[PDB]
Formats: structure tokens, sequence, C-alpha cells
């Protein structure tokens, strides 16, 4: 479809109006696949609001942007970012929202080293969202670190919605090739029909990502890790000296290969491991403060 034809359609989801004519002190903090995020300040108040910028031309499937919008306008929760407007900018649709400053969860990873008490905090809130999301039919497909944001005082939200896709009584699977490779499922991979189960798997992969500090297959190109997750039998985890069985057994109830014995987010939300999730004070001192 041509360019005018998605910028209409997305002038019936956004609202009415151009934001520049309120904020200010842009300040870029990031790129996405769909595009970047910026800090701004609203002069009406002096508060600080993320502003998520995403270009039509730039995206593969432009019918996914309908998502950036969507998800957020219908799914109101404690553990979701919350969005406030979106906006078409000439050919730039905008999503403004809360501004949670303890970063992404990668920076944590990559640079802290987590206990299990900060692991279930994580897990407990991303099943949280999950089962809300899964209940309505709706599957994220973009799970992972990247995916998650925190605040100064250890509140955790999931955010990047741009991938998400609905299920229904109608449609009930789903066939497209959509997430990041070392954290898809492999039902996905080998592209048979899917559901919810893959976020699941892939918070399983989130897991590792706390625990070892990167995904699996994480040294070799895409495509190869892929075919990996495909082939081999499930990852062996590399410091599982440092596991408890609690977190061993949840672990094992979320990287099943098989998606029909593979747990669903609201049966996950009453395994014991969960009963370690410190409050959110817990996850206060390891953002920039070691
Ligand atoms: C929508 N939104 C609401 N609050 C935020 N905060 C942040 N998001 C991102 N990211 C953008 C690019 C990455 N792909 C994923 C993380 N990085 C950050 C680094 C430092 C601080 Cl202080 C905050 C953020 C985003």
């Amino acid at each position: 479809s041509s360019h005018e034809q998605f910028r209409a359609a997305l002038q019936l989801v956004v609202d009415p109006g151009d934001p520049r004519s309120y904020l200010d002190n842009f300040i870029k903090i990031g790129e996405g696949s769909t595009g970047i995020v910026c800090i701004a300040t609203v002069r009406s108040s002096g508060k600080l609001v993320a502003v998520k910028k995403m270009d039509l031309r730039k995206q593969q499937r432009r019918e996914l942007l309908f998502n950036e919008v969507v998800i957020m306008r219908d799914y109101q929760h404690e553990n979701v970012v919350e969005m406030y407007n979106s906006y078409l900018v000439g050919d730039e649709l905008w999503v403004v929202m809360e501004f949670l400053e303890g970063g992404a969860l990668t920076d944590i990873v990559t640079h802290t080293r987590m206990n299990e008490e900060q692991i279930a905090a994580v897990c407990l809130a991303v099943l949280q969202a999950l089962s809300v999301l899964h209940a309505q039919g709706v599957i994220h497909r973009d799970i992972k670190s990247d995916s998650i944001l925190l605040t100064h005082d250890g509140r955790v939200k999931l955010s990047d919605f741009g991938f998400c896709a609905q299920v229904s009584k109608e449609v009930p699977r789903r066939k497209s090739l959509v997430g990041t490779p070392y954290w898809m499922a492999p039902e996905l991979i080998s592209r048979l029909p899917y559901g919810p189960e893959v976020d699941i798997w892939s918070l399983g992969i989130m897991v590792i990502e706390m625990v070892d500090g990167e995904p699996p297959y994480f040294n070799e190109p895409p495509l190869k890790a892929m075919k990996m997750i495909r082939d081999n039998l499930p990852p062996r985890l590399k410091n599982l000296h440092k596991v408890s069985p609690s977190l061993k057994g949840f672990l094992d109830r979320l990287l099943v290969r098989d998606p029909a014995q593979r747990a669903t987010a609201a049966e996950l939300l009453k395994h014991p491991f969960l009963a370690k999730a410190g409050p959110p004070a817990s996850i206060v001192p390891l953002m920039r403060q070691n």
C-alpha cells in the first residue's frame, strides 16, 4: 500500500495535533528496530516523558506500527509502560509515554550479577503482564532484557510492543516469523503455527540472560543459532551451580521444547520460585550505584 494510505490509517488511531507545540529538550537515548527513543520535557508541567519516533518509510512491515499504539492504549497495567498520547508528525509516528529512568534490564545483566530475589522480581512482573496480555489473546513476540524497563525504586515494566500479534477464537494460531533470533521459540523457528507459548519460551531465555549474562548461542551468527535451537536438545546452563533447584525447576517449566507441555503464564504465577520475589526496593542496589 502507498505511504499516504498508511498515513491516513494512522490519522484515525492517533491523537490530533502536533506534539512539538509542547515538548522541548529532546535527548536521544537509544534505538530500536522500529525507530528511536528520546527524553523530552513537557512545557505545560515540567514533567519528563519518553517519545518513541518511528519513520513510516523506514518500516519493513508498516502494519506493526498500529501495535506501538494499540497495546498500551487498551492494556494499562502496573507492569506495563503507560502511554499518554500518540501523534502523526510529518512521516513519523510519535508515541509519548512515561520516562522509566532506571534504563533497560540489559544494562543490569551485562554489567552486574543478579541474585534470585531480583531474578524472581523481574520474572513475577513479566509474568503478571504476560498473563493479562495472553488472557485477552495478545502475543508480545520480542521478550528479552532489552524490552524490560526499570525505575530507580526497582519497579519493572514490560515495553517494546512493536511486534505484537493478536490471536482469537477465530484464528488461534499464527504463522509469521518475528522476534529476536536467540530468544525465539523452536516452533516459531521451524515456522509452525504458534501461540502465546512463544513468550514463555523467550522469558526462559531471558532467565539465562539474568544467570549467565547472555542468551544461548550468542557467539554464533544469527542463522546458525536459530537452526541450533531447532536441532539441539535445549540449552544447558553455564552457571548451573549458582542456581537453586527452585529456579532450576521454574526454568525447566519455561524451556519445554513442546509448546503443549510448556507452562502458561497463569500457571507460572503460582510457582514457588516466585515466592523468593523481593520487593521493588530489592532492585535498587544494582542500577548505577556500584
Ligand atoms: C519507552 N521508554 C520509557 N522509558 C524508557 N527509558 C529508557 N529506554 C531505553 N531503551 C531504548 C533502546 C533500547 N532498545 C531499549 C531501551 N534506554 C534507556 C537508557 C537510560 C535511561 Cl535512564 C532510560 C532508558 C524508554
